[PDB]
Protein backbone atom coordinates (compact mmCIF):
# COMPACT_ATOMS: atom_id res chain seq x y z
CA UNK A 1 0.00 0.00 0.00
CA UNK A 2 3.19 2.07 0.30
CA UNK A 3 4.77 0.00 -2.09
CA UNK A 4 3.41 -2.11 -4.68
CA UNK A 5 5.87 -4.44 -6.51
CA UNK A 6 5.54 -4.23 -10.56
CA UNK A 7 4.78 -7.45 -12.20
CA UNK A 8 7.68 -9.78 -12.32
CA UNK A 9 9.53 -9.45 -16.13
CA UNK A 10 9.74 -13.15 -17.99
CA UNK A 11 12.28 -15.33 -17.04
CA UNK A 12 14.18 -17.80 -19.03
CA UNK A 13 15.45 -21.18 -18.64
CA UNK A 14 17.03 -22.26 -22.10
CA UNK A 15 18.61 -25.49 -22.33
CA UNK A 16 22.49 -25.63 -23.26
CA UNK A 17 21.11 -26.61 -27.14
CA UNK A 18 19.03 -22.69 -26.93
CA UNK A 19 21.46 -21.06 -24.74
CA UNK A 20 25.00 -21.86 -26.19
CA UNK A 21 24.64 -18.95 -29.34
CA UNK A 22 23.56 -15.66 -27.24
CA UNK A 23 22.24 -14.31 -30.77
CA UNK A 24 20.11 -16.58 -31.74
CA UNK A 25 18.68 -16.91 -28.40
CA UNK A 26 18.06 -13.32 -28.21
CA UNK A 27 16.41 -12.93 -31.60
CA UNK A 28 14.14 -16.25 -30.05
CA UNK A 29 12.98 -14.34 -27.11
CA UNK A 30 12.78 -11.07 -28.64
CA UNK A 31 9.20 -11.04 -29.07
CA UNK A 32 8.25 -11.90 -25.50
CA UNK A 33 10.92 -9.86 -23.93
CA UNK A 34 10.47 -6.29 -25.81
CA UNK A 35 6.63 -6.71 -24.29
CA UNK A 36 8.48 -6.09 -20.94
CA UNK A 37 12.06 -3.97 -21.96
CA UNK A 38 14.00 -6.77 -19.42
CA UNK A 39 13.98 -9.92 -18.77
CA UNK A 40 16.14 -12.43 -16.72
CA UNK A 41 17.72 -15.55 -17.85
CA UNK A 42 19.08 -18.47 -15.77
CA UNK A 43 21.89 -20.44 -17.84
CA UNK A 44 21.84 -24.23 -18.03
CA UNK A 45 23.11 -25.74 -14.95
CA UNK A 46 26.15 -26.98 -17.44
CA UNK A 47 26.86 -22.95 -17.73
CA UNK A 48 28.96 -22.55 -14.50
CA UNK A 49 31.74 -20.36 -15.15
CA UNK A 50 34.73 -19.53 -12.47
CA UNK A 51 34.12 -16.50 -9.87
CA UNK A 52 38.09 -16.25 -8.31
CA UNK A 53 39.56 -13.21 -6.62
CA UNK A 54 41.93 -12.27 -3.62
CA UNK A 55 39.49 -9.52 -2.44
CA UNK A 56 43.28 -7.95 -1.02
CA UNK A 57 44.58 -7.10 -4.32
CA UNK A 58 41.28 -5.93 -5.84
CA UNK A 59 41.60 -1.85 -5.15
CA UNK A 60 39.01 0.77 -6.76
CA UNK A 61 37.65 4.25 -6.31
CA UNK A 62 34.66 5.01 -4.62
CA UNK A 63 31.92 6.69 -6.20
CA UNK A 64 29.40 8.24 -3.24
CA UNK A 65 25.77 8.29 -3.62
CA UNK A 66 22.37 10.52 -2.16
CA UNK A 67 19.47 8.65 -2.58
CA UNK A 68 16.69 11.05 -2.69
CA UNK A 69 14.31 10.61 -4.71
CA UNK A 70 13.97 13.13 -8.49
CA UNK A 71 17.17 14.24 -7.15
CA UNK A 72 19.40 15.15 -10.39
CA UNK A 73 22.72 12.77 -10.36
CA UNK A 74 25.50 13.13 -12.89
CA UNK A 75 25.73 10.32 -15.26
CA UNK A 76 28.98 7.96 -13.85
CA UNK A 77 32.34 9.11 -16.24
CA UNK A 78 35.44 6.32 -16.58
CA UNK A 79 37.83 7.11 -13.62
CA UNK A 80 36.06 9.79 -12.11
CA UNK A 81 35.51 9.11 -7.92
CA UNK A 82 38.74 10.76 -6.93
CA UNK A 83 41.51 9.66 -4.73
CA UNK A 84 40.13 7.60 -2.35
CA UNK A 85 40.70 3.93 -2.51
CA UNK A 86 39.36 0.25 -0.99
CA UNK A 87 40.10 -3.07 -1.49
CA UNK A 88 37.32 -5.17 -2.74
CA UNK A 89 37.30 -6.69 0.91
CA UNK A 90 37.21 -3.46 3.00
CA UNK A 91 34.48 -2.74 0.29
CA UNK A 92 32.56 -5.95 1.52
CA UNK A 93 33.40 -5.11 5.18
CA UNK A 94 31.92 -1.38 5.14
CA UNK A 95 29.49 -2.43 3.01
CA UNK A 96 28.05 -5.61 5.18
CA UNK A 97 28.34 -3.47 8.29
CA UNK A 98 25.82 -0.98 6.96
CA UNK A 99 23.59 -3.11 5.85
CA UNK A 100 23.21 -5.07 9.00
CA UNK A 101 23.38 -2.10 11.33
CA UNK A 102 20.81 -0.62 8.94
CA UNK A 103 18.74 -3.61 9.81
CA UNK A 104 19.59 -5.19 13.01
CA UNK A 105 19.62 -8.10 11.00
CA UNK A 106 22.21 -10.24 9.37
CA UNK A 107 22.46 -9.29 5.78
CA UNK A 108 20.85 -12.39 4.02
CA UNK A 109 17.74 -12.83 6.47
CA UNK A 110 16.87 -9.39 5.08
CA UNK A 111 13.67 -10.21 2.68
CA UNK A 112 14.15 -8.67 -0.88
CA UNK A 113 10.63 -7.42 -0.72
CA UNK A 114 11.67 -5.57 2.75
CA UNK A 115 14.42 -3.85 1.20
CA UNK A 116 12.63 -3.01 -1.32
CA UNK A 117 9.68 -1.44 0.48
CA UNK A 118 12.22 0.36 2.57
CA UNK A 119 14.22 1.85 -0.36
CA UNK A 120 11.29 3.10 -2.09
CA UNK A 121 10.43 4.90 1.55
CA UNK A 122 13.86 6.18 2.59
CA UNK A 123 14.47 7.75 -0.80
CA UNK A 124 11.03 9.60 -0.87
CA UNK A 125 11.81 10.37 2.92
CA UNK A 126 14.16 13.55 2.82
CA UNK A 127 14.63 13.34 6.32
CA UNK A 128 16.68 10.57 5.55
CA UNK A 129 20.07 11.51 4.39
CA UNK A 130 21.12 8.26 3.57
CA UNK A 131 24.14 7.92 1.42
CA UNK A 132 26.07 4.90 0.20
CA UNK A 133 29.21 3.97 -2.04
CA UNK A 134 29.68 1.86 -4.69
CA UNK A 135 32.24 1.04 -7.63
CA UNK A 136 31.60 1.50 -11.37
CA UNK A 137 34.77 1.54 -13.88
CA UNK A 138 35.78 -0.16 -16.96
CA UNK A 139 38.56 -3.15 -16.55
CA UNK A 140 41.48 -2.25 -15.74
CA UNK A 141 45.06 -3.76 -14.59
CA UNK A 142 44.02 -2.98 -10.79
CA UNK A 143 40.44 -5.03 -11.54
CA UNK A 144 40.08 -6.97 -14.00
CA UNK A 145 36.71 -8.25 -15.70
CA UNK A 146 35.39 -11.33 -14.04
CA UNK A 147 35.23 -13.55 -16.50
CA UNK A 148 38.43 -15.58 -17.59
CA UNK A 149 40.69 -13.08 -20.30
CA UNK A 150 43.53 -14.03 -22.13
CA UNK A 151 46.88 -13.36 -20.23
CA UNK A 152 49.79 -15.79 -18.87
CA UNK A 153 49.45 -15.85 -15.71
CA UNK A 154 48.36 -19.80 -16.16
CA UNK A 155 44.57 -19.81 -16.53
CA UNK A 156 43.10 -23.35 -14.86
CA UNK A 157 41.26 -25.51 -17.34
CA UNK A 158 37.85 -24.20 -15.88
CA UNK A 159 38.75 -20.84 -17.12
CA UNK A 160 39.86 -21.80 -20.10
CA UNK A 161 36.58 -23.58 -20.92
CA UNK A 162 34.97 -20.10 -21.09
CA UNK A 163 37.08 -17.54 -22.45
CA UNK A 164 35.51 -18.34 -25.92
CA UNK A 165 32.23 -18.22 -24.65
CA UNK A 166 29.56 -15.65 -25.81
CA UNK A 167 28.48 -15.76 -22.84
CA UNK A 168 31.78 -14.33 -21.86
CA UNK A 169 31.00 -10.67 -22.51
CA UNK A 170 34.04 -9.44 -22.86
CA UNK A 171 33.37 -11.45 -26.24
CA UNK A 172 30.16 -10.27 -27.42
CA UNK A 173 31.27 -7.03 -28.73
CA UNK A 174 33.73 -8.73 -31.28
CA UNK A 175 31.38 -11.55 -32.11
CA UNK A 176 30.40 -11.46 -36.04
CA UNK A 177 26.47 -11.33 -35.29
CA UNK A 178 27.28 -7.73 -33.58
CA UNK A 179 27.29 -4.45 -35.47
CA UNK A 180 29.32 -2.86 -32.82
CA UNK A 181 32.27 -4.86 -33.86
CA UNK A 182 33.28 -3.46 -37.22
CA UNK A 183 33.30 -0.03 -35.46
CA UNK A 184 37.01 0.90 -36.11
CA UNK A 185 37.09 4.09 -33.75
CA UNK A 186 37.41 3.13 -30.26
CA UNK A 187 34.89 4.08 -28.07
CA UNK A 188 35.25 2.55 -24.55
CA UNK A 189 32.80 3.35 -22.42
CA UNK A 190 30.29 1.55 -24.65
CA UNK A 191 31.91 -1.24 -26.86
CA UNK A 192 33.66 -2.48 -23.28
CA UNK A 193 32.18 -4.12 -20.38
CA UNK A 194 31.43 -2.03 -17.26
CA UNK A 195 32.52 -3.87 -13.66
CA UNK A 196 30.05 -2.71 -10.85
CA UNK A 197 30.28 -3.50 -7.32
CA UNK A 198 27.54 -2.39 -5.16
CA UNK A 199 26.00 -2.20 -1.50
CA UNK A 200 22.80 -2.55 -0.07
CA UNK A 201 20.42 0.58 -1.74
CA UNK A 202 23.37 1.56 -4.07
CA UNK A 203 21.53 2.29 -7.25
CA UNK A 204 21.44 3.24 -10.94
CA UNK A 205 18.75 5.71 -12.20
CA UNK A 206 16.47 5.48 -14.85
CA UNK A 207 18.16 5.35 -18.24
CA UNK A 208 18.16 3.39 -21.81
CA UNK A 209 21.69 2.83 -22.80
CA UNK A 210 23.27 5.43 -25.46
CA UNK A 211 22.17 4.73 -29.23
CA UNK A 212 19.43 2.65 -27.98
CA UNK A 213 21.27 0.02 -27.74
CA UNK A 214 20.69 -3.40 -25.91
CA UNK A 215 22.61 -4.35 -22.81
CA UNK A 216 23.38 -7.32 -21.43
CA UNK A 217 24.26 -7.43 -17.68
CA UNK A 218 25.92 -10.62 -15.35
CA UNK A 219 26.04 -11.01 -11.74
CA UNK A 220 28.76 -13.08 -10.90
CA UNK A 221 28.61 -12.93 -7.20
CA UNK A 222 26.98 -11.73 -3.83
CA UNK A 223 23.10 -10.67 -2.90
CA UNK A 224 20.87 -9.94 -5.83
CA UNK A 225 20.59 -6.69 -7.86
CA UNK A 226 16.77 -5.49 -7.90
CA UNK A 227 15.69 -4.35 -11.47
CA UNK A 228 12.81 -2.20 -13.17
CA UNK A 229 12.11 -2.47 -16.67
CA UNK A 230 9.63 -0.92 -18.95
CA UNK A 231 9.16 -2.12 -22.86
CA UNK A 232 10.39 0.19 -25.71
CA UNK A 233 7.07 1.45 -27.18
CA UNK A 234 6.53 3.22 -23.99
CA UNK A 235 9.89 5.15 -23.59
CA UNK A 236 7.91 8.91 -24.36
CA UNK A 237 5.24 8.06 -22.11
CA UNK A 238 7.63 7.67 -19.00
CA UNK A 239 10.01 11.12 -20.26
CA UNK A 240 6.73 12.87 -20.52
CA UNK A 241 6.28 11.48 -16.74
CA UNK A 242 9.26 12.43 -16.10
CA UNK A 243 9.30 15.56 -17.41
CA UNK A 244 6.54 16.88 -15.71
CA UNK A 245 7.62 16.03 -12.13
CA UNK A 246 10.98 17.15 -12.65
CA UNK A 247 11.58 19.22 -15.37
CA UNK A 248 15.18 20.27 -13.77
CA UNK A 249 16.30 16.94 -15.72
CA UNK A 250 15.48 18.23 -19.11
CA UNK A 251 18.25 21.16 -19.38
CA UNK A 252 20.18 21.31 -22.38
CA UNK A 253 24.15 20.41 -21.21
CA UNK A 254 27.61 21.44 -22.18
CA UNK A 255 28.63 17.86 -23.01
CA UNK A 256 27.45 13.52 -22.99
CA UNK A 257 28.85 13.07 -19.47
CA UNK A 258 26.66 16.44 -17.54
CA UNK A 259 23.77 13.99 -18.65
CA UNK A 260 21.42 14.11 -15.91
CA UNK A 261 19.27 11.12 -14.19
CA UNK A 262 17.04 9.96 -11.54
CA UNK A 263 15.33 7.67 -8.93
CA UNK A 264 11.45 7.71 -9.28
CA UNK A 265 9.29 5.23 -8.16
CA UNK A 266 7.94 2.55 -10.35
CA UNK A 267 4.39 3.14 -9.22
CA UNK A 268 4.40 6.94 -9.81
CA UNK A 269 5.11 5.36 -13.13
CA UNK A 270 2.14 2.89 -13.32
CA UNK A 271 0.31 5.22 -12.01
CA UNK A 272 0.53 7.12 -15.04
CA UNK A 273 -0.33 4.31 -17.02
CA UNK A 274 3.50 3.34 -17.82
CA UNK A 275 4.05 -0.31 -17.93
CA UNK A 276 6.70 -1.48 -15.45
CA UNK A 277 8.32 -4.78 -14.71
CA UNK A 278 10.41 -5.85 -11.74
CA UNK A 279 13.36 -8.28 -11.20
CA UNK A 280 15.47 -10.04 -8.69
CA UNK A 281 18.48 -10.74 -10.20
CA UNK A 282 20.77 -13.07 -8.66
CA UNK A 283 24.27 -14.30 -8.52
CA UNK A 284 24.70 -16.63 -11.78
CA UNK A 285 22.19 -14.82 -13.66
CA UNK A 286 21.91 -12.27 -16.75
CA UNK A 287 19.30 -9.73 -17.44
CA UNK A 288 18.98 -8.72 -20.67
CA UNK A 289 17.36 -4.93 -21.54
CA UNK A 290 15.78 -4.16 -24.91
CA UNK A 291 16.59 -1.57 -27.32
CA UNK A 292 15.19 2.27 -25.93
CA UNK A 293 13.90 0.26 -22.75
CA UNK A 294 14.32 2.36 -19.66
CA UNK A 295 15.85 0.30 -16.73
CA UNK A 296 16.70 1.48 -13.12
CA UNK A 297 17.49 -0.39 -9.82
CA UNK A 298 19.34 -0.74 -6.77
CA UNK A 299 21.44 -3.29 -5.05
CA UNK A 300 20.08 -5.91 -2.18
CA UNK A 301 23.62 -5.91 -0.78
CA UNK A 302 26.99 -6.60 -1.34
CA UNK A 303 27.86 -7.56 -4.93
CA UNK A 304 29.58 -7.79 -8.44
CA UNK A 305 27.81 -7.24 -11.84
CA UNK A 306 29.59 -7.00 -15.09
CA UNK A 307 27.56 -5.43 -18.12
CA UNK A 308 27.98 -4.58 -21.72
CA UNK A 309 26.15 -2.54 -24.54
CA UNK A 310 25.70 -4.64 -27.75
CA UNK A 311 23.87 -3.70 -31.14
CA UNK A 312 22.40 -6.79 -33.05
CA UNK A 313 21.02 -6.72 -36.78
CA UNK A 314 17.59 -5.61 -35.62
CA UNK A 315 18.95 -2.88 -33.94
CA UNK A 316 19.87 -1.42 -37.35
CA UNK A 317 16.61 0.65 -37.71
CA UNK A 318 16.68 1.68 -33.88
CA UNK A 319 20.18 2.82 -34.40
CA UNK A 320 19.02 5.34 -37.03
CA UNK A 321 15.71 6.24 -35.89
CA UNK A 322 17.96 7.28 -32.38
CA UNK A 323 20.54 9.56 -33.83
CA UNK A 324 17.16 11.37 -35.44
CA UNK A 325 16.29 11.18 -32.16
CA UNK A 326 19.37 12.87 -30.51
CA UNK A 327 19.82 15.43 -33.26
CA UNK A 328 16.19 16.48 -32.72
CA UNK A 329 17.10 17.03 -29.07
CA UNK A 330 20.29 18.31 -29.75
CA UNK A 331 22.29 15.12 -28.48
CA UNK A 332 25.92 14.47 -28.64
CA UNK A 333 26.52 11.34 -30.59
CA UNK A 334 28.72 8.21 -29.20
CA UNK A 335 29.71 7.15 -32.75
CA UNK A 336 29.00 8.02 -36.16
CA UNK A 337 25.68 5.14 -37.25
CA UNK A 338 26.00 6.33 -41.07
CA UNK A 339 30.28 5.74 -40.27
CA UNK A 340 29.74 2.09 -39.00
CA UNK A 341 27.04 1.42 -41.77
CA UNK A 342 29.72 2.35 -44.60
CA UNK A 343 32.69 1.17 -42.94
CA UNK A 344 30.46 -2.69 -42.49
CA UNK A 345 29.54 -1.92 -46.60
CA UNK A 346 33.34 -1.65 -46.94
CA UNK A 347 34.28 -4.94 -45.29
CA UNK A 348 31.46 -6.47 -47.21
CA UNK A 349 32.96 -9.42 -48.50
CA UNK A 350 34.06 -10.55 -45.01
CA UNK A 351 30.76 -9.48 -43.34
CA UNK A 352 28.20 -12.34 -41.77
CA UNK A 353 25.85 -12.77 -44.58
CA UNK A 354 22.41 -11.56 -42.88
CA UNK A 355 24.58 -8.66 -41.23
CA UNK A 356 25.27 -8.00 -45.33
CA UNK A 357 21.26 -8.39 -46.04
CA UNK A 358 20.38 -5.78 -42.94
CA UNK A 359 23.39 -3.53 -43.51
CA UNK A 360 21.81 -3.44 -47.16
CA UNK A 361 18.45 -2.44 -46.41
CA UNK A 362 19.82 0.51 -43.23
CA UNK A 363 21.95 1.63 -46.28
CA UNK A 364 19.46 2.02 -49.06
CA UNK A 365 17.61 4.24 -46.30
CA UNK A 366 20.87 6.22 -46.13
CA UNK A 367 21.54 6.86 -49.53
CA UNK A 368 17.79 7.76 -50.57
CA UNK A 369 17.75 10.26 -47.11
CA UNK A 370 21.48 11.86 -48.70
CA UNK A 371 20.22 12.56 -51.89
CA UNK A 372 17.47 14.22 -50.72
CA UNK A 373 19.20 17.06 -48.22
CA UNK A 374 21.85 17.41 -50.72
CA UNK A 375 19.06 18.03 -53.50
CA UNK A 376 18.15 20.63 -51.07
CA UNK A 377 21.11 22.09 -49.97
CA UNK A 378 22.37 22.64 -53.66
CA UNK A 379 18.57 24.81 -54.27
CA UNK A 380 20.25 26.70 -51.33
CA UNK A 381 23.02 27.91 -53.90
CA UNK A 382 25.73 26.26 -52.14
CA UNK A 383 27.77 24.77 -55.39
CA UNK A 384 31.35 24.27 -54.62
CA UNK A 385 32.02 21.11 -52.78
CA UNK A 386 34.96 18.50 -51.76
CA UNK A 387 35.51 14.97 -50.59
CA UNK A 388 36.47 15.24 -46.84
CA UNK A 389 37.57 12.09 -45.01
CA UNK A 390 35.50 12.99 -42.03
CA UNK A 391 36.40 9.52 -40.21
CA UNK A 392 39.88 11.21 -39.87
CA UNK A 393 38.26 14.29 -37.88
CA UNK A 394 38.44 14.16 -33.56
CA UNK A 395 34.70 13.94 -32.80
CA UNK A 396 34.37 16.92 -31.17
CA UNK A 397 35.85 18.71 -34.42
CA UNK A 398 33.05 17.24 -36.60
CA UNK A 399 29.84 17.97 -34.84
CA UNK A 400 27.10 20.19 -36.28
CA UNK A 401 27.52 23.73 -34.13
CA UNK A 402 23.00 23.81 -33.70
CA UNK A 403 22.29 20.11 -33.33
CA UNK A 404 25.86 18.65 -32.00
CA UNK A 405 25.27 15.35 -34.48
CA UNK A 406 28.79 13.79 -35.29
CA UNK A 407 28.78 14.47 -39.12
CA UNK A 408 30.20 11.68 -41.76
CA UNK A 409 28.47 11.31 -45.05
CA UNK A 410 28.18 15.41 -45.71
CA UNK A 411 28.57 18.84 -43.84
CA UNK A 412 28.46 22.87 -45.36
CA UNK A 413 31.53 24.62 -44.16
CA UNK A 414 32.00 28.74 -44.89
CA UNK A 415 34.97 30.20 -45.08
CA UNK A 416 33.47 33.01 -43.13
CA UNK A 417 33.53 30.94 -40.21
CA UNK A 418 36.55 28.47 -40.25
CA UNK A 419 36.84 25.16 -38.50
CA UNK A 420 32.53 25.34 -38.14
CA UNK A 421 30.39 22.71 -39.94
CA UNK A 422 26.55 22.25 -39.65
CA UNK A 423 25.04 19.15 -40.81
CA UNK A 424 22.51 19.50 -43.69
CA UNK A 425 19.72 20.02 -41.76
CA UNK A 426 21.29 23.20 -40.05
CA UNK A 427 22.20 24.66 -43.27
CA UNK A 428 21.06 28.23 -42.11
CA UNK A 429 22.88 28.13 -38.94
CA UNK A 430 25.75 28.17 -39.24
CA UNK A 431 26.89 31.88 -40.77
CA UNK A 432 25.03 35.18 -42.27
CA UNK A 433 27.54 34.88 -46.18
CA UNK A 434 26.48 34.76 -49.50
CA UNK A 435 25.47 31.25 -50.63
CA UNK A 436 28.29 30.95 -52.70
CA UNK A 437 30.60 31.29 -50.25
CA UNK A 438 29.51 27.91 -48.51
CA UNK A 439 31.18 24.69 -49.37
CA UNK A 440 29.38 20.90 -49.60
CA UNK A 441 32.04 18.81 -47.51
CA UNK A 442 31.33 14.89 -48.40
CA UNK A 443 32.80 11.25 -47.65
CA UNK A 444 31.75 9.94 -51.10
CA UNK A 445 29.89 10.52 -54.34
CA UNK A 446 26.32 8.54 -55.03
CA UNK A 447 28.46 6.83 -57.57
CA UNK A 448 30.98 6.09 -55.49
CA UNK A 449 27.95 4.54 -52.78
CA UNK A 450 25.93 2.51 -54.93
CA UNK A 451 28.60 -0.43 -55.77
CA UNK A 452 29.20 -0.13 -52.17
CA UNK A 453 25.81 -0.94 -51.43
CA UNK A 454 26.05 -3.47 -54.47
CA UNK A 455 28.64 -5.41 -52.71
CA UNK A 456 26.51 -6.09 -49.78
CA UNK A 457 23.91 -7.08 -52.09
CA UNK A 458 26.50 -9.90 -53.70
CA UNK A 459 27.04 -10.88 -50.20
CA UNK A 460 23.74 -11.32 -48.85
CA UNK A 461 23.08 -13.02 -52.10
O1 LIG B 1 24.56 6.16 -14.71
C1 LIG B 1 24.63 5.36 -15.62
C2 LIG B 1 25.30 4.02 -15.40
S1 LIG B 1 24.27 2.60 -15.86
C3 LIG B 1 24.49 1.55 -14.48
N1 LIG B 1 23.85 0.39 -14.61
C4 LIG B 1 23.96 -0.44 -13.56
C5 LIG B 1 24.65 -0.15 -12.39
C6 LIG B 1 24.69 -1.22 -11.36
O2 LIG B 1 24.22 -2.33 -11.58
O3 LIG B 1 25.30 -0.92 -10.25
C7 LIG B 1 25.26 1.12 -12.39
O4 LIG B 1 25.98 1.65 -11.39
N2 LIG B 1 25.20 1.97 -13.43
C8 LIG B 1 24.15 5.69 -16.99
C9 LIG B 1 24.39 4.86 -18.07
C10 LIG B 1 23.96 5.22 -19.34
C11 LIG B 1 23.28 6.40 -19.54
C12 LIG B 1 23.04 7.24 -18.47
C13 LIG B 1 23.48 6.90 -17.20
CL1 LIG C 1 16.31 10.47 1.30
MN1 LIG D 1 21.68 0.34 -18.39
MN1 LIG E 1 16.19 22.75 -34.68
ZN1 LIG F 1 22.63 19.72 -37.42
Amino acid sequence: SMFLPPPECPVFEPSWEEFADPFAFIHKIRPIAEQTGICKVRPPPDWQPPFACDVDKLHFTPRIQRLNELEAQTRVKLGGGGARDYTLRTFGEMADAFKSDYFNMPVHMVPTELVEKEFWRLVSTIEEDVTVEYGADIASKEFGSGFPVRDGIKLSPEEEEYLDSGWNLNNMPVMEQSVLAHITADICGMKLPWLYVGMCFSSFCWHIEDHWSYSINYLHWGEPKTWYGVPGYAAEQLENVMKKLAPELFVSQPDLLHQLVTIMNPNTLMTHEVPVYRTNQCAGEFVITFPRAYHSGFNQGFNFAEAVNFCTVDWLPLGRQCVEHYRLLHRYCVFSHDEMICKMASKADVLDVVVASTVQKDMAIMIEDEKALRETVRKLGVIDSERMDFELLPDDERQCVKCKTTCFMSAISCSCKPGLLVCLHHVKELCSCPPYKYKLRYRYTLDDLYPMMNALKLRAE
